[PDB]
């Protein structure tokens, strides 16, 4: 009989503590999937789909073709988890600029656990790459449960940062 009562449990009152993370998986890097996120620091494409190998355990590619807004959300797999690379254009205070997004599609349907907690935290190790390598630096990370949420009224609100509720 633990339950039923309801009072002042949390004696907190005082300073708070975090953690640093959940998870700690850090994947290396290769060829072609460097390749495909080269030329997006090149302003070359606006589309990159990367995936981890649990057979080679690495970051490897999945694919990569042009791809714009309007049919964003709809490159997006429904039966496979992968990232995506949209270069968000838009003009701040007047100025047309490039922002590389960052989205992550996971569907969940049958893939064990262990695919989908490596597939999610396998972006970590993902993410210092072009930081590390093209300098270049992600305009701001997003991440869905279709990919049809990937939309200009959705993506604008992510890059901007701003204020929300839940």
């Amino acid at each position: 009989g633990s339950s039923g009562s309801s009072g002042e449990v949390q004696t907190d009152v005082s300073v708070d503590t975090k953690h640093q993370t959940l998870q700690g998986v850090a994947f290396p890097i290769s060829r072609d999937a460097f390749q495909a996120l080269e030329k997006l620091s090149k302003k070359q494409l606006n589309y990159v789909q990367l995936e981890i190998d649990i057979k080679n355990e690495t970051i490897i590619l999945a694919n990569t073709e042009n791809t714009e807004l309007r049919d964003l959300p709809k490159r997006i797999p429904k039966d496979s988890a992968r990232y995506h690379f949209f270069l968000y254009k838009h003009s701040h205070e007047g100025d047309y600029l490039e922002s590389v997004v960052f989205i992550y599609s996971m569907p969940g349907y049958t893939c064990s656990i262990r695919e989908r907690m490596l597939y999610s935290s396998c972006k970590s190790p993902l993410l210092e790459i072009v930081e590390r390598q093209l300098q270049m630096d992600v305009i701001r990370k997003i991440e869905i449960d279709n990919g049809d949420e990937l939309t200009a009224d959705f993506l604008y609100d992510e890059v901007h940062s701003g204020p929300s509720s839940g």
